[PDB]
């Protein structure tokens, strides 16, 4: 996250911490029990999800590593490609859920959030360009841009200037009236740049991809 404050100690309870040989690569989205959503190119043979953290480093009652059991890239996940850029990952057990742990509801009407909302985006991605990683969680609130300034349906822009989303910000959520609207893009992209907006997910485009992973399993 630039540009942003340092996040309330586990105050936004859905947020995942997705780690590739202990180290965190992506943010996550708790969405069910056993189901955290990150974004598909988070990929890369030992992959975890810390649920319950505000500090990666430092002892919390509420912090849990997590096994994965399942990776499910959406099947039009390209690596090279900025599109379908959502991965599911099913938990080795259902998640002891709490005041700290807890699923956040995710848009399934297919309709736009209204260009000027401010939606919060958190994660645990670099705070500045010289590639800080901070040890606590981070947010920042950005404005919604209208589709015609974001230029697909399926994606959503926010303002960039300064306050922004950066690597290891990628398969977090953005946050709009309490409600999962947008996943980080996991492609590449200058951070920091009003001319360059933020790329995030239409979770809500995807509802049906979504369901039938959460179906089964
Ligand atoms: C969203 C966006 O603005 C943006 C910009 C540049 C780069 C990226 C891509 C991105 O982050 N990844 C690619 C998949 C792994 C992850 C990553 O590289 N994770 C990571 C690495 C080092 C430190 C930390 Br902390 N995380 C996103």
């Amino acid at each position: 996250i630039l540009g942003g404050r340092e996040a309330e100690a586990h105050a936004r309870p859905y947020m995942a911490s997705v780690q590739l040989n202990g180290a965190h690569l992506c943010g996550g989205v708790l969405v069910a029990e056993q189901w955290v959503l990150s974004a598909a190119h988070c990929l890369e043979g030992k992959v975890q999800v810390l649920l319950g953290a505000h500090s990666l480093s430092q002892p919390e009652p509420s912090k849990r590593l997590y096994d994965v059991l399942r990776a499910v890239p959406h099947p039009d996940s390209q690596p090279d490609t900025i599109d379908h850029d959502l991965l599911l990952l099913q938990l080795s057990e259902k998640a002891t859920l709490g005041p700290a742990v807890r699923p956040l509801p995710w848009q399934r009407v297919d309709r736009d959030v209204a260009p000027g909302t401010l939606c919060d985006v958190a994660g645990w991605g670099i705070v500045n360009h010289a590639g800080r990683r901070p040890d606590s969680l981070q947010h920042v609130l950005l404005p919604v841009l209208d589709r015609a300034t974001c230029n697909t349906e399926r994606l959503m822009c926010a303002e960039s200037n300064r306050r922004d989303s950066c690597k290891g910000d990628s398969g977090g959520p953005l946050v709009c009236g309490g409600v999962l609207e947008g996943v980080v893009t996991s492609g590449s992209r200058v951070c920091g740049n009003r001319k360059k907006p933020g790329i995030y997910t239409r979770v809500a485009s995807y509802a049906a991809w979504i369901d039938s992973v959460l179906a089964s399993a």
